[PDB]
């Protein structure tokens, strides 16, 4: 478990039915009830003044809110789960791997390996921590109608684990539209709490594009805050690819791929708050992403 479980604020006066109203206004984590504003608790019917102290001050009790040294956050990032790209090079590059807690986008033009490793992540942060995964499902938000289940089979066998339990393993959407999009986000939050996920993909959250600019602007802007505040919210990691500033701002770990000889692949740290905008070469194999031969 990356997050605490929303039920156990339901002590000392908090009832079910608070935390039915709760899950109904979108928390479905302590987590979220520890980030949410007053105002939003507060204009839940059937919350009291008094009770959303109640909760804040529970949930506080169940996840840290206050101040801790430089060195101790320090310590704990270095505890944060790192999901294996598959590829050496690439987790070296990332200083391990996707970070969790916060969205690695990948961007590039086509072909560039960017999907490919969204199919192969798929599959990665279903295994065991020891060998660089999550233990953890997936939620995939395709915008464009091209993943491919197929692709996880061979993806699956190469990490151990049985093709059939990898695919039931990930929450597939298509989304057609924005604001589809975004409603699926709603419907995840749920799903979160109910079974444990590792790791979110959105490919590509570009299509947010298709004098209304400023619109679409506003629009890309919030979808970008709801996975983020999933990220904080469920302890999960998130990728995020852009096929070709809001995502310069938003995104934590931005990567830029370019196609290589071959089936070889160029990965460079475009923007990072700790990483070295360093470059690498990984491959692109039937059965996942790889280092080269
Ligand atoms: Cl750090
Ligand atoms: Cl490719
Ligand atoms: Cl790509």
């Amino acid at each position: 478990g990356s997050f605490v479980p929303i039920e156990k604020l339901q002590v000392n006066g908090i009832t079910m039915a608070d935390v039915k109203k709760l899950r109904e206004s979108g928390l479905h984590t302590a987590e979220a009830v520890a980030y949410a504003p007053r105002k939003d608790l507060l204009e839940i019917k059937g919350i009291s003044e008094a009770k959303a102290d109640k909760l804040l001050n529970e949930a506080a009790r169940l996840v840290p809110m206050g101040f801790v040294t430089a060195a101790d956050f320090h310590m704990r990032r270095s505890e944060l789960i790192c999901l294996t790209t598959g590829s050496k090079n690439l987790d070296t590059l990332l200083g391990g791997g996707v970070e969790t807690g916060s969205i690695t986008e990948l961007f590039g033009e086509f072909r560039t390996g960017k999907s490919q490793l969204c199919h192969t992540l798929a599959v990665t942060c279903q295994i065991p921590l020891d060998i660089g995964g999550g233990e953890g499902k997936c939620l995939y938000i395709d915008t464009e109608g091209t993943f491919r289940p197929v692709r996880l089979v061979s993806i699956a066998q190469r990490f151990g684990l049985d093709p059939d339990d990898a695919l039931n393993n990930v929450a597939y959407a298509r989304a057609y539209n924005a604001d589809h999009q975004l409603r699926l986000l709603d419907a995840a939050a749920q799903m979160m709490s109910e079974s444990r996920f590792s790791l979110i993909v959105v490919d590509s959250v570009m299509a947010l594009y298709r004098g209304e600019l400023s619109a679409r602007q506003m629009h890309l802007a919030k979808f970008m805050r709801a996975l983020q505040r999933l990220a904080d919210q469920f302890g999960v990691a998130v990728v995020v690819t852009n096929q070709v500033n809001i995502m310069a701002y938003s995104s934590t770990t931005r990567l830029g791929f370019k196609k290589g000889k071959g089936c070889q692949r160029l990965c460079k740290v475009v923007d990072s708050p700790c990483l070295p905008e360093a470059e690498c070469v990984f491959a692109i194999y039937e059965d996942g992403v790889g280092d080269p031969r």
